[PDB]
C-alpha cells in the first residue's frame, strides 16, 4: 500500500503519503500569537497519524491577515509560542510544516461564525477591483509595495525556519495576493506586472525564487495554486502547466493543487477527486511533484489516485476536523498495522 | 433520540447519554501526579463531544495502585493536577468525573508493553491466595487495616471534590480490593467478613456508605461491580440483585455493570453487548439505575438498549480509544445536528 510506504523530499522521510491540509481556526490573539487551542487542536491530529501536519494561514504582515484572530509571523515575539507549537507536534509523532500568507484584497473580514462582513481596512492589490459588492477597493501596490511584501515573506520564512518548522508552503492561491496577481478577473494592470501571463506571473515567481534561496535544500519548499478560476477568460489548466515548469526550473518541490476563490459568482462541478486531475496533468505533463486535495475521504480513493500516479502526496482537510485518528483506521481497512501510542495498543 | 435527550442524575443535567468509560493510560509521574499525556488525551474526547467523563482509576494509598504510573490521590499535592485536568475537561464541554481505586492483590505490576510482570509488592487482600503464579501472596486484612482504607476512601472523595470532580465512582470491580471481598474464589474467610453473601458485602457496603456521607446528594454517587466472575460456584446475577438492593437503600445513584477480572482460567462468552442482560436485570427487577457497557460500537447499539429500558446510561471505551470523534458523527448518523466547536462547522 503506496499510501502508508514512505515518501522522501529534499533531505526528510515522511513516514506515509498522508497530510493535514492548511485549515484557518480564527482562534488566536489580536497580536497573531499561538493560544490553548492551537496547541490542543494540531497535536491531536499528529497522533492520529498524519506524516505531515501543514498548520493554517500564517500572516507575514498585519495587512496580510483575513481576520483579527489569525496567526502572525511578522514579528520576534510569535516565536515562542510557535516554536512551542512545533515541538508538540514533533513529540506527537508528525514533521510540522506552516503556510506563509498574504490575504491581499481579501483581508480584514469578521470570523466566519460572526457573520465573516469586511471590516473596511485599508487592503492592497494589483488593480482597483473590489472583490465583492460590501468589500473595500484595494489601493495598487507600487514596486516599493511589492519589495516590502517580498521582504516580508524572506523573513517570515527565516522566522519559521528558527521556530523548527520543516516544510515550508507559500500560498499563491484562493483570492488572495499572488493568486490575484496571476488571474486576468483580477488583475488588468497596464505595467510589467499584467497583462501577458509571463507579466502576470512575474511578482509570484519573484517571492518564490527569493525565499527558496533562504530555505536550505534539505527541507521542502511548496507552493498552493488555484489551478483554475473557474470563470470564463480566467486563469486556466494550460496557464497552471507553464507556471509549474517556471516553479520547477526554480528548485521548487511539489505543487498543492487546489482551486477557486479569486471571484465568488462561478459554478464549481464538485465530487469526490474533482480536483485530482490538475494534480495528474502537472506531475505528468511537466514532472513536477504533486499534491492532491478536495473532497478525499476514504483510504481507498486515497490509495488509488497514488497507483494511478496523479501525485506524490495527498492533503486532507474536513475529514480530520470530524475525524482525527482517520489514518490509523485507515491503515489497519488497507490490511496495513498501524503504529500507534502503547497507551491505545488494545483499541486496535 | 434518547441517545440525544438530556439525563438528570442528582441535581446535574448531563447534555446526552454517552460516557467515557474509565481506561488507565500508565503515564503518570512516580509519585502518582497529572502529566502532559493527560491533559491531552482527556480534552480530546471532551470535545469528542461526551457529556460525562469518567477518570481513569486512581489510587487512595501507594499500595493500593495497579502500576508504578497510576494516577493518584492519597496526599494534597495531588491537587494542583487534579484541578488543572477536571478544568480542562469542563472547558472542552464535558462533566468531570473520577474512579477511585485499590488494586490489592492485584497490586503493583509492569505496564502491559513492559510484560505486566508483577514486582513483589507487599499487597493486601481478604485471604492469602495469590492470584496467580508468580503472584505475591497478600497479607490478610484485620479490622484497623480495613477502617486505615476506609478512610483512605472517605479522603479521596473529599480531596476529588476540593479538585472540582461533579461525579465520583467506586471501583469495586475487575478482580481488585472490593470486588476480592465479594467473590468466594478470591475470598474465604471464616470471619464477619467472609462466608455468607452478607459477611462478604459487609466492608464493601461500609465504604459505600462512608462515602455517601460525604458527597453531597446533588452530586451522583456511582459503583461499578462484576456482575458476574464467570467461574463454577462464584459471584452470580442474582448475588448483584441483592447487593443492588443494598446500595439503592444506602442513596447510591447508579450501578455501573461490568464482569470479569476476579479470576484468569475462565470462558467468558464475548459478542456485541453481551453485558447489556445483567445492567437490564438490576434496572427492572430492583429499580436502581443502570450503565451499560462491554462492545458498544455504533449509534443503533446504543440507542436501542436505551429504547428497551435496559440501561439510563452507556459507556464506551475501546471505540473512543480509535475514534474519539464519536459522539458528534453518530448525533448526525441518528439525524440530531451536533452541536460542535464553532471551528469545526464546516466539517460537518
Ligand atoms: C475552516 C477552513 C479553513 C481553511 N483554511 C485554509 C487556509 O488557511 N489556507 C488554505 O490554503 N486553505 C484553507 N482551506 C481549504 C482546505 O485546506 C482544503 O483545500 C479544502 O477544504 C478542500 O479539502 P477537503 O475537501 O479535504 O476539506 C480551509 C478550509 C476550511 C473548511
Ligand atoms: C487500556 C484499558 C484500561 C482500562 N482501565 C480501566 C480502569 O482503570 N478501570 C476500570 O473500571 N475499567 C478499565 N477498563 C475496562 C473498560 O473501562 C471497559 O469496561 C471495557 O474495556 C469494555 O468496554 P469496551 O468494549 O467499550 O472497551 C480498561 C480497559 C482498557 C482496554
Amino acid at each position: 500500500a503506496l499510501l502508508f510506504t514512505p515518501l522522501e523530499l529534499g533531505g526528510l522521510r515522511l513516514k506515509n503519503r498522508l497530510a493535514m491540509s492548511p485549515m484557518d481556526q480564527y482562534s488566536a490573539t489580536l497580536e497573531g500569537e499561538v493560544t490553548d487551542w492551537h496547541l490542543l487542536h494540531y497535536p491531536t491530529r499528529a497522533l492520529g497519524g498524519v506524516g505531515l501536519i501543514l498548520v493554517e494561514a500564517t500572516a507575514v504582515e498585519p495587512l496580510g491577515r483575513t481576520s483579527p484572530y489569525d496567526l502572525g509571523i511578522w514579528s520576534e515575539d510569535h516565536l515562542p509560542g510557535l516554536k512551542e507549537l512545533a515541538r508538540r507536534i514533533r513529540e506527537a509523532g508528525a514533521v510540522p510544516g506552516i503556510q506563509l500568507h498574504h490575504a491581499g484584497r481579501k483581508a480584514g473580514t469578521a470570523r466566519p461564525w460572526e457573520g465573516g462582513k469586511p471590516l473596511g481596512w485599508r487592503v492592497v492589490g494589483p488593480s482597483p477591483i473590489p472583490f465583492d459588492e460590501g468589500y473595500p477597493v484595494p489601493e495598487p501596490l507600487d514596486e516599493a509595495g511589492m519589495e516590502r511584501i517580498l521582504q516580508a515573506f524572506v523573513e517570515g520564512a527565516r522566522r519559521a525556519l528558527r521556530a523548527g518548522f520543516q516544510v515550508i508552503e507559500l500560498h499563491m492561491a484562493h483570492g488572495y495576493l499572488l493568486s490575484s496577481f496571476l488571474s486576468p478577473l483580477s488583475n488588468q494592470r497596464t505595467d510589467a506586472y499584467g497583462g501577458s501571463l509571463e507579466n502576470r506571473m512575474r511578482f509570484p515567481l519573484q517571492v518564490a525564487q527569493a525565499v527558496r534561496e533562504v530555505v536550505p535544500r534539505e527541507l521542502p519548499l511548496f507552493v498552493r495554486v488555484s489551478a483554475t478560476d473557474w470563470g470564463e477568460g480566467g486563469w486556466s489548466l494550460e496557464d497552471t502547466l507553464a507556471f509549474a515548469r517556471r516553479l520547477k526550473e526554480l528548485g521548487v518541490d511539489l505543487l498543492d493543487c487546489s482551486s477557486g476563490g479569486v471571484v465568488l459568482r462561478v459554478r464549481i462541478p464538485l465530487a469526490p477527486g474533482f480536483q485530482v486531475p490538475f494534480a495528474d496533468a502537472v506531475r505528468k505533463r511537466v514532472g513536477l511533484r504533486t499534491g492532491a486535495v478536495g473532497l478525499i475521504t476514504t483510504p481507498e480513493q486515497a490509495e488509488t489516485l497514488l497507483q494511478a500516479g496523479s501525485a506524490d502526496l495527498v492533503l486532507l482537510g474536513r475529514v480530520l476536523l470530524r475525524d482525527p485518528y482517520f489514518p490509523l483506521r485507515a491503515a489497519k481497512a488497507l490490511g496495513v498495522a498501524p503504529e500507534v501510542p502503547p497507551q491505545y495498543q488494545r483499541g486496535f
